[PDB]
């Protein structure tokens, strides 16, 4: 298994696929995104590789995106899929049963808080109940067949909220909140708790790293990243977390840094090939030669 990036943006937003590999340190090159997107989210169903919303900033213009295209390793090929209901700049996502949800993001200046789920046997999106608040950049992670929805920007305000949604009652619960305002963090679930990486708070770009625990309801900061970073990509592999890219305010990162949770530590372990913020990063078996 590889960790695949898609999309991002320097300068302009990006259409590579490159699939890294821990053991040996390779990049490998893969099959272009259809169309270059940035602030799209990244997920795997089944062994395939979902690339969600996102925005297209070219220099011949800018539209956000509801596309959603499926990458088969066995393959290398791009397939489109049947599309969101809206485009979602700086969206999450998270699988749950097989199923994919897009949560928030921004098209234009509408600050979405409405969700959708898709279905893969069926190719087909259906809206769900939205969000208590409309959140773009917002963090998503599933734990227990619930999904969570963390942080992110209201338009006006950033937000330490997260809020808990339950498929089989279709509504949205408030949880215990953030220890810090984050926009364009990275969440993910290791183990059996979400962390919440990085991110953006209106002032600075964050280093610090936080994770809740759903048995107590609360959130503690462990052991922050080397490197400030808002727009980061994030996954897990094999036990530890990655987390690729992101913005500093100053730089386009390259960095990818990995989480032991048993040591409490970071390391930077590679640099993609080009530096980048806002890709969708997700996790799958190798390609085929």
């Amino acid at each position: 298994r590889l960790i695949y990036t898609a999309g991002g943006y320097f300068r302009q937003s990006l259409s590579y696929l490159e699939a890294y590999n821990p053991s040996d340190g390779t990049w490998l090159r893969l099959a272009d995104l259809q169309v270059p997107r940035s602030g799209l989210a990244g997920c795997v169903v089944g062994g395939l590789l979902y690339a969600v919303g996102g925005r297209n900033n070219s220099p011949d213009g800018n539209t956000d995106s509801s596309a959603l295209d499926c990458y088969n390793p066995m393959t290398n090929q791009w397939s489109p899929c049947a599309p969101m209901s809206v485009p979602r700049n700086r969206i999450g996502v998270g699988v749950i049963d097989g199923h994919i949800y897009a949560v928030g993001g921004s098209h234009g200046c509408i600050h979405h808080n409405s969700v959708e789920r898709y279905e893969p046997e069926r190719d087909e999106w259906h809206l769900v109940a939205p969000m208590l608040t409309r959140r773009i950049g917002v963090g998503v992670a599933v734990l227990n067949r619930l999904l969570y929805a963390v942080g992110g920007f209201d338009g006006t305000n950033r937000l330490n909220s997260a809020e808990c949604y339950y498929p089989e009652r279709n509504e949205w619960r408030m949880i215990t909140a953030m220890n810090t305002i984050r926009s364009g963090a990275g969440v993910c679930v290791l183990h059996n708790c979400i962390y919440a990486a990085g991110g953006y708070d209106g002032q600075d770009q964050l280093n610090s790293v936080e994770r809740y625990d759903v048995a107590t309801a609360t959130w503690t900061f462990v052991a922050p990243m080397k490197h400030r970073r808002s727009a980061l990509g994030i996954t897990v592999h094999q036990g530890r977390i990655y987390v690729l890219g992101g913005y500093d305010g100053h730089t386009f990162l390259d960095s990818v840094e990995c989480y032991d949770p048993d040591t409490d530590t970071w390391s930077e372990v590679t640099r993609m090939t080009s530096g980048r913020s806002g890709v969708g990063v997700a996790v799958t078996m190798e390609p085929s030669r």
